[PDB]
Parts: C-alpha cells; sequence; structure tokens
DNA sequence: GGTTTTTGTCTGGCTTCACACTTGATTTGCATCACTGTGTAAGACAGGCCA
C-alpha cells in the first residue's frame, strides 16, 4: 500500500467531505460537488481523471430522459449488476435530507453521457437520512436492496428552531427495497438494539455484514460486527441477523476491493480525538490487521480526514489545509 | 345602604425664582477643514472546454 500526493486543477473547490466516486467500466466519476451546479457543469457529475498524479475534473452530461439530481453529501450508495449505481438519501446544498432514490447508468459514451432516473418509493419508505448503508443481496435468483442505519433531523412534532439542525440516529430497522417497482418493507430485529451511522457495509450473495459505525445516543463507536442474511422465496422475504465476535471499532472508514473476494478498509475515526491509523483486511468472515502504510506527518497531525473508494482497489483521500490551499489530496493504493 | 377614602371650594399674605438692560470680553456650539486607508463593486482580465 503506497501513498501518493495528488495535485488538482482549477475546480478543486468542488471537492468536499461527503463526496462520492462511482466506477463505470474503469472510468471514475465524481458526484456531490460543493454548492449548487454552475453553468460550467449543470449536472454536477464529473469525469474524475488522475493522470501523472494530477487530478482533472471534466464536466459530464445527462441524457434527455434524465433527472437533474441535486448534489448529495453522505448518501448511501451501492453498485448494481446494465451496470448501474444506486443513490439513496444524502444532504442537499440547502441542508435538506433527501428520501429519494436515484439510479445512474451509462447511456451513451462518445470519445460519457449518463442516464439518471429517479425511482419512486411506496410502502414503508425510510425517513430521509444520511450516513447510512445500502447494498444489493441475491437470493434464489432474485435481487433485493438492503438499507440500514443513519441519522436524520428530529420529527416534525418535536423539532424546534433553536435545535433545528439537531440530529438523532434512525431507528435500526432493516429495509428491503425492490428497485424495479419501488417498494419497501421494514424489518425490526431483536439483535439490533441501537442506532448506527457512518458504518462500513460488505455485501456477498445473500448476506450483508455491518462493521463499526457510530451510535449517537451512547456516543460509542461499537466494536461489534453484524451478519444479515436475507432469503427471497416467492412470498415475503425473511431476514435474520446474528451478532459475530471480532468486530472492529471504526466510523467513517473507507472500503475497497482487492483482486476478488478480498477487501481492505483504510482508516476513519476511532475516537473523537483519535484517528484510526491502522488498516484492516476482510476475507469472505475473518478480519486481520495489516501493516500500516507510510503516512506522512501532515496526515498524522490532521484532526479530520475524508475520502472515497475509486473502484480499482485504490482510495482517494483528502486532508485540510494549513491556517496560513483549502485541501491536500492523496491516493492510497492496494494490491 | 353605612364606612372608608380622594379632591375639591373660598381668600389673602408669605416665599422663592425669572426677567428687566447694558457692554464687551470670555466661553460654547457647531460646521468645517485637509487628509489619507480601507471596503466595495465596476470592470479589466486570465482560462480551459470543445469544435
Amino acid at each position: 500500500m503506497s501513498l501518493q500526493m495528488v495535485t488538482v486543477g482549477h475546480n478543486i473547490a468542488l471537492i468536499q467531505p461527503g463526496f462520492s466516486l462511482m466506477n463505470f467500466d474503469g472510468q471514475v466519476f465524481f458526484f456531490g460537488q460543493k454548492g449548487w451546479p454552475k453553468r460550467s457543469c449543470p449536472t454536477g457529475v464529473f469525469h474524475f481523471d488522475i493522470k501523472q498524479n494530477h487530478l482533472k475534473l471534466k464536466p459530464a452530461i445527462f441524457s434527455k430522459d434524465s433527472c437533474y439530481l441535486p448534489p448529495l453529501r453522505y448518501p448511501a450508495t451501492c453498485s448494481y449488476k446494465k451496470h448501474q449505481y444506486i443513490i439513496h438519501g444524502g444532504k442537499t446544498p440547502n441542508n435538506e435530507l433527501s428520501d429519494k432514490i436515484y439510479i445512474m447508468s451509462v447511456a451513451c459514451k462518445n470519445n460519457v453521457t449518463f442516464r439518471c432516473t429517479e425511482k419512486d418509493l411506496v410502502g414503508d419508505v425510510p425517513e430521509p437520512r444520511y450516513g447510512h448503508s445500502i447494498d444489493v443481496v441475491y437470493s434464489r435468483g432474485k435481487s433485493m436492496g438492503v438499507l440500514f442505519g443513519g441519522r436524520s433531523y428530529m420529527p416534525s412534532t418535536q423539532r424546534t428552531t433553536e435545535k433545528w439542525n439537531s440530529v438523532a440516529d434512525c431507528l435500526p430497522h432493516v429495509f428491503l427495497i425492490d428497485f424495479e417497482f419501488g417498494c419497501a418493507t421494514s424489518y425490526i430485529l431483536p439483535e439490533l438494539q441501537d442506532g448506527l451511522s457512518f458504518h462500513v457495509s460488505i455485501a456477498r450473495n445473500d448476506t450483508v455484514y455491518i462493521l463499526g459505525g457510530h451510535s449517537l445516543a451512547s456516543n460509542i463507536r461499537p466494536a461489534n460486527l453484524y451478519r444479515i442474511r436475507v432469503d427471497l422465496p416467492l412470498g415475503t422475504p425473511a431476514v435474520n441477523c446474528t451478532v459475530l465476535p471480532g468486530g472492529i471499532s471504526v466510523s467513517s472508514a473507507i472500503l475497497t476491493q482487492t483482486n476478488n473476494d478480498e477487501f481492505v478498509i483504510v482508516g476513519g475515526y476511532q475516537l473523537e480525538n483519535q484517528k484510526r491509523m491502522v488498516c484492516s483486511l476482510v476475507s469472505l468472515i475473518e478480519i486481520s490487521e495489516m501493516e500500516t502504510p507510510d503516512w506522512t506527518s501532515d496526515i498524522k497531525h490532521s484532526k479530520i480526514w475524508f475520502g472515497s473508494n475509486m473502484g480499482n482497489g485504490t482510495i482517494f483521500l483528502g486532508i485540510p489545509g494549513d491556517n496560513k490551499e483549502a485541501f491536500y489530496f492523496y491516493t492510497l493504493r492496494c494490491s
């Protein structure tokens, strides 16, 4: 795992904490710019090209049948196999939380244009949230989305302008979501007692593993690991969760896929005052510590760090500038 | 209804200021001076995407 500094072009200001990267056919794209989209790029979606350790953001266009979704911070995203991306939730430039679901696909590639379609949701729609997970599980030749966790504003009855921005963890209900028709079913599980946000999520076959996270009520970053199995018979699905020992304690960690069936997670925040400098390896479930990479002193002495998974087993991370550039960016590679 | 208060009424002879008038040398009131540094926005100017 080698660390590499990156320089950025004129629109470095667009990058902010909560951004996302999506990988389409080896090409990387960036979503969730700071501010509302400007005339220079009306969609807010960018080709994310790092050539010779230099990052260029190039405007991407949407198809005629697309939504123009707002930039979103901390939405739950996953990849769905045409190959497409699922966006649910997030914060808007106006600080509203979106409950909507957007679906991204490559509509046309000339020398890329995207199709962005919103899927309406009925039934037990999850309250709009950020900092939550969504993945796709496969059971008996059927595909279903699993959504869990996060935080949101207070409900309209208790919300008050003096604490207008105050947040609480969402109730820890598992949500099954059929993307074709847009339906949602909520499952209360006895093993999931507390709320959780900014956790890590790993989906394999009919299972989703939940790692780390932060629970607001206790203000604990629990060192538990949860396995979630989903069976899809012809009738109503069945979901069963089990607690597993050996769970790491980390919030806002980043996750990437090395080779096949091996995942590595690079640090997040282990305590409010402390940062998780170590890295973990998950084999599909067993967790082993890895040799910590050659962090520079700037990374070591920063209080805040943020990043995203690029797709190619490589992480794109960023650190805040000195008091006297706004951000300094690095790329950490694996495999 | 009785039983309690507020607020007047009628005089004058009192006490305590304000005004009266002047002159001209002080004292106050008031608007102005000359002057730059700093914020602001009107307007040069650098710039990179796509044809």
